[PDB]
Order: structure tokens, then sequence, then C-alpha cells
């Protein structure tokens, strides 16, 4: 269980709070893969080319984290690295029960696939990716919510 | 972190709900403390006592599981265990803005104590403690929402 | 399943948001139950006797409703009615996921027993019980709150 | 109020939750109709004629449920079938309060017009359409959350 | 504070339950400016011409009332007018907890800048700008939801 | 409707959240009344007399903000005051819905009577008197979450 972990996310873009959690996730499993989905259904505000490097870029300092692209159903990709632990971020904005909806579908895909929810700080218990698009989309400050050493990135395309 | 985890309730009674997040915790920590706090002001159906032994009971098969009941603070209970990681369940029926909450007000009073959530499975995703004490009161059937080590007290008294 | 209904409640007292439950749901069953529980372990402003009496006058216009009070399980109420069907009143401050969770529990412990829901009249979308009571407490006129064939009784005892 | 019931819905696609709420709603009722909308405004997974045959494939078995294609206002449809009632489903994931204010707009535009509310079988109870078109859409197997009459249809288009 | 406040919103279209909240924040500030927003994002039912004149009409009878197009951040829009009070309508159907989020992300981004919550009249707690775009999409009767002085426009295009 | 706003509350005990919607609600109102209710049903840890005596010390250095302790209806009190504005605060852990009906019922009982909702800050919107009470209970340390000028009382009785 404790071998390695999986954190599915568009990180569109990674905040502070998807740092959090992977900082917290990272010290319990002896690996964590961050996987970094299409989400083509969402039309994301940055590509996966740019969602990549950001998150590795945020993520150097953490040696037991790998990035991989990813665009297949989780239950499969957590089988392929013979997975049985999917690491969620839990939020003052979550939806709680599409969260738990969404842990009962993919065990029933795969039934060694567990689900384990992350809380990030008190300070970053109200960001949200949705906030940040706002703000950068509107031409606001970003920078308290985003690692530094990615701003430069987001805040140009 | 991962040597040490504390799942803290009231355990009034203990359900299959808690034994699938004591099951799916302990594989996660080196060894889990199940610490039931006496709850005094909420007013428990059954003693402090009674609940501890009830959970001895049903945890006697979990080799790195141990039970405590203690007076006081939970945050102040890990310190003193030097545990950094608190587990809690999530359910269909819980308050996730109340969880969140005592998540922070946790770590606000130990600095160095997070909290991480873990499901029941999905056939016990639907179980609270509350439900099973107003079958208790009205004398009905609660075999199939606890513990079958534990029934023969609940039952009774 | 059309045979009979059960409307089951504390009623403490009943409000005309119930009032517009009972006359909905009595016209699509042959007969609707209205079933007054005990309640003891809440702790009922109204005794489980001034409840019946309550809604037995507050209905008696309604030629196929009929008013109980029963003691026990809720799910062994309705074996002893052949009843399929409980009837619940769904409001804006009702604990939505606690009603799923007690329609699962009452299936469980009763086989054959499925909960449909109404909705009250859109002014009375907004009454609860906690509200009548709190009024009735501080003294207050809860007249526009319930049926007056029953404000006789609450507005004094 | 008992003689006809209109189930509106997408059904994109029908899942063994829709089946539960046909069938239970289908025996208070001495008609169903099933209602499936154009819902152009949500860009549906499933074609209107696909997901008219996959719902009069699966009611086959239910001989007073009748299925119509339907592009206009509901209030105005159960009045062209002197309809006083709405069949709509409840699940974990339900959009509570917005269910109700949908019940009080349709009553405001037919004073007529009621809303009642079934539960699917707690196996189903967390199946959501939107669940079934991400399994689908990311090539998970659906099999078990949609009747199996359909699959063939639903697994190619 | 007390001098100036911003309702900002997309006005698609003003309803009665907008008229209520500008009514009762105009009674409380020497000024306040109703802020249309361009909300491309969300693609608008009415352009911006439309809801301009809508809201200029509905407000004519509030003399300290003043309606502005606005495509920006809300926090640099409260600065340029030296505004301390955002003002936010709360209903039934509010995602309560999106509200506060957005409440913190304006202040962070304009440390003088609060939120202040009004509510519309009871008759108008279950009117949202969707249900009434959607009864207007369907071909239904808005009257009852929107101020008489503009049905003549939405009731077109 | 800015000479006088009503803050009615428990206030068992008074918070750091409660001082930032007096001191912000203040700014608005030429004189805000805190408003202790008994709250005798509740069972408040705090005596009404205690609770008086705290908030007028926590609330000594506002020079338009006067504290009172009433039995009655809430409604009739602000009668008395010829007082048109409700003030209430909101919180993570608010009962939203809650909060609309009790602002609809103190309608219904004074025509006059609407209610406001303001926020506390982002370090507070976390606390709640319940979380508070807990800690009070268990002898742990509240100090970071209520006024000082207060902490002399509570910590102690
Ligand atoms: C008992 C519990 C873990 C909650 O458990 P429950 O939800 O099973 O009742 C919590 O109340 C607790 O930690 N109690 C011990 C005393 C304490 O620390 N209270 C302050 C909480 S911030
Ligand atoms: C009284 C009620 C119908 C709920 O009614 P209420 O919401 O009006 O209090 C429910 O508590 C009940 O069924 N009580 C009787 C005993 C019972 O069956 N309890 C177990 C519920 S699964
Ligand atoms: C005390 C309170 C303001 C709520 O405060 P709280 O949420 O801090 O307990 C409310 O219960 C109240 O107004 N009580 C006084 C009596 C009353 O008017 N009750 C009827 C409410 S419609």
């Amino acid at each position: 269980m404790q071998k390695i972990g999986i954190y599915p996310g568009t990180f569109d873009p990674v905040t502070n709070g998807h740092i959090d959690i992977i900082h917290r996730s990272s010290e319990l499993f002896e690996k964590l893969i961050v996987a970094v989905a299409h989400s083509s259904a969402k039309n994301p505000m940055f590509s996966l080319d740019e969602r990549l490097k950001m998150i590795q870029l945020a993520t150097k300092s953490f040696k037991n984290v790998e990035c991989v692209a990813f665009e297949g159903l989780l239950a499969n990709l957590a089988k392929e690295y013979h997975c049985k632990v999917l690491v969620r971020g839990l939020r003052v904005v979550s939806d709680f029960e599409y969260e738990l909806q969404m842990g009962y579908a993919n065990k029933s895909l795969n039934h060694e696939l567990e689900t384990l929810y992350f809380m990030p700080t008190l300070q970053n218990a109200f960001i949200s990716s949705s906030i940040v698009r706002s703000i950068i989309a509107h031409k606001g400050d970003a920078s308290h919510l985003v690692p530094k050493e990615i701003y430069p990135l987001i805040s140009k395309a």
C-alpha cells in the first residue's frame, strides 16, 4: 500500500494548495507519481507542456516525486504501476459527494484501488485552480497563490 | 509521519464503517492508535469503558493497532505519541466543512499535526453511529452495521 | 404499493408544511397512516399524546388519513401494515443526505420498504418545526406556521 | 393524480439508477411517460435516436411505460397529458436545492403540476449519468452500471 | 465605508431578485454602482447592450444608483471608485462556500475591499438568472420573475 | 435603515470571528446593538450575565456599539429599537440554509426587518464558538480564538 501513490490532476495551473498535497503525500509513500491529465473535456488555460513544466519545476525539491503525462483511465494507470492508492486533495470549495462518488467509481474499475484525501495548509484552504485562473484571466496578481518558481511561466500565457 | 497514526473518535459504538478505516489506515502506518475520547459533553449511549472494550475486541485481529481511552485534548495526545498524522473517515453524511475546521483547529493547537481522510467500503458508506444508536434504542437489529464480536454487548446495554 | 402509505414523524408540533405533504401524499395512496413516533431520545416539547391529538385534529377533514402513535422501529410498523412506501417531506433546510441514509437504513431493515419524497407549497418551503418550537418557547406568534385547529394548545402547553 | 406521471430526462445514457426510478414510479401510476429531452444546451454523448432506443429497449418489460421524444416546456407537456405529477430521481450527488427550485418553477408555470422524488436502490445510489459518460469516454467498463440489454449500443458510440 | 458600494453582475437578465438587492443596498450606501460584466467566459443569453438597458430601465426609480459596463478586475474597479464594499446577493441555490472564496480572493487583491451579502424577499428566494433563462429558452412565461418594464425586451431576444 | 443595526447571538462565548463582524458592521450603522439572547433551550456553557459582561468588555473600544441581554423574540426587540436591519456573520461552517430560513422567519414576524451578512477575516473564517467550547471544556488553549480581555474568565468558569 505505502510503496507508491498516484496524484492525478489537470494542474491548471499548479497552486500552493497542490504543492502542500504533493509535500504531505510524498512523506507517506516511498514514491509519488503526479499524473498530468489532458482534460480536453475541460479546455485548460495552460497547455499540457506548460502544465508538465510548471509542476516539474515546482517539485524539483522532492526527490521521490515523478511527473508523467496521462490521457487514459486512472484505474488502468494505477494497475500498470501496481498502485493501490489514489491521492486527492480536499478544500472548503470541494464537491465532497462528487469526490466520494469518484473514489467508489475508481474502486469498482480496480478492486485494489483505494482513495486517500489530504488537506492543504489553512492559508491555502480557500485556494482553487478556478480562483487562480480567474485572477490570471482578469490580469490580477496570482503571485501569492502559486509557487514563485512558476509565476514567470503562468503570468505570460 | 509513517511511524504512528491516531484514529480518534467517540466510537459510540464502533461500526463496520470504523473497522474499514482502521483496516485501511493501519496498512499505511507502522502503528495505529485508536483513541476513544470520553466525550462527556456529547452524552454517549455507551460508557467510555464499554466503548474501549468494544473497539479493543473488534481490533484484536489487527496486530499493529492499539486502543486507548483519553480525557484531554487530542492535539496534546498526539504530541505525547510524537504523532504527526490524524486519521479520520469520510461518509455520505459527514459534515465535511466541520471535519476541515477540526483539522485546522487540531493544527493550530499542535503545529506538526496534519489530518488525513480515508473512506469506508461502498456497502458501509451509508453507516453512521447515530443511525446505529437509533436502532439500538428502539431495540431493532443493528447486527448488520457493527462487528459481531461487540454485538453481545450493545444489544444488551 | 398504492394500497397504503406511511408518513412517519416526530410532528413536534405538526406544521403547515406537514399538512401540504399529508394533502398531496394522501391523494396518491388509498389510505395514508400518519405515524407519530415517541422520539423519547429527542426531547420533544409536546408529549406523544399531545402530538397525536394535534395531528388527529389537523387531519380530520382528510377521509383516507389515519393517525397512530408508535414506540418501536418504523420498518417493523410498515411490515405490520403490509406497507411498502414511506412518505417524507423535502424542505429548504432538510438534511438531504441524512434523509437518503434513513431511506436506505429503513430498506436494509425491511427489504420491501421504499421511501418517496414530496414537497410542501412554496409559501411553506421555509417552515421547520424547529423554527416553530423557538417561536413557541419565546412565546411569539406561530399562528401563521401551524394549522389553526391545533393553535389552541401549542400556544398554551 | 395517480392516473399518469411524467419522468423527464436526457438519459445520456439510461443507467441502472434510471431503471429503478422507472420501476418504482410505474408501480404507483396507471401510466408513466418517459420524456426524452433534446438537451442541446447540454451536448449529449448519445444522440436522441440512440437515447430513445436504449430507454425503449431497457423498459420493454414495463407494460404501462411509454417513451416519447420532447424538446419543449415540461409544464406545457404535462398539461397536454392532463398530468399532475413530475417524477424525479434523488441521489447522493444531487443538487437538492436546484431540484426544489425546479419543482417550484414547474408549479409556477402550471399550478396543477406537483413533483415527486424517488430513490434508486442503495447499490445504485452513487450512479450518475456523468460517472457513466466519464467511464465510457475513458474506455472503461460501464457494464455494471447500465442495463445489459443496452451495453452493446453504448459501448460503440 | 457607507459612501459607495459596487454591485457586480452579469444580470442575464435582471430578475426581481436583483431589484430587491439593488433596493436594500441603495438604502444603505450614499451611492450604489451596478457594474454590468462582459462575462464572455459565460456566453450570456442577452448582449451587454440589452443587459445595460434592462438594468438602467429597471432602476430608473432609484436616484443614487448608477449603471456602468465593466470587463476588468473588480478589485481594481473598487479602487478606482475608492470603494470599500462589494454587494453580493445570497439565495437558496447559492454556492455559499464559492461566495466566501470570492470575498477572500477580492480582499487578497485589495486589502480595503469587504463583501456584504443581501437576501431577496421570500417570494424571490428561489429566483435565479439560470431559472429565468431556462423559462425564456423554453418559451415559457417569465413575466412573474422579472420587472414588468423589461419583459418586452427579454421576451424578444 | 442606516440609523441602527442589531447583531443578535448566543455569544457562548464571543470569539474573534464575532469581533470582526462587530468591527465591520459598526462602520456601516450610526449605532450597533449587540443583542445577547438568553438561549435557555440551547444549554449555553456561560450564564447570560457572564456572556453580556464578556462582549461588553470586548467591545468597549467601539464607541457606537452597545450590548444588551434579552429574553424575548428578536423580531420584537428590533421593533422596540425601530431597527430594520439584522447583522449576521457567515463562516465556513455556517448552516447557510438555516440562516436564510431564520432571515425569512424574522421578516414574517416583523415585516420591516431585513437580514444582512458580513464575513470575518480569513484567519478567523474557520472559528466557531462550538470549537471554542470543546477546547475550553477539555481545558485547552483557546487564547488564539477569543479576545484577550475576556480570556480571564472563560479559562476559569
Ligand atoms: C472525538 C473527536 C475526535 C471527534 O470524534 P467523533 O466525530 O467520532 O465524535 C473530537 O471531538 C476530539 O478530538 N475530541 C477530544 C478533545 C479535543 O481535542 N477537542 C478539541 C477539538 S479541536
Ligand atoms: C421519527 C422519524 C420518522 C424521523 O422523523 P422526524 O424527522 O420528523 O423527527 C425516524 O426517527 C423514525 O423512523 N423513528 C422511529 C424509530 C426508527 O425506526 N428508527 C430507526 C430509523 S432507521
Ligand atoms: C440567538 C439567535 C440570534 C441565533 O444566534 P446564534 O446562532 O449565535 O445562537 C436566534 O436564536 C434568536 O433570534 N433568538 C432569540 C429568540 C428568537 O427570536 N427566536 C426566533 C427566531 S425566528
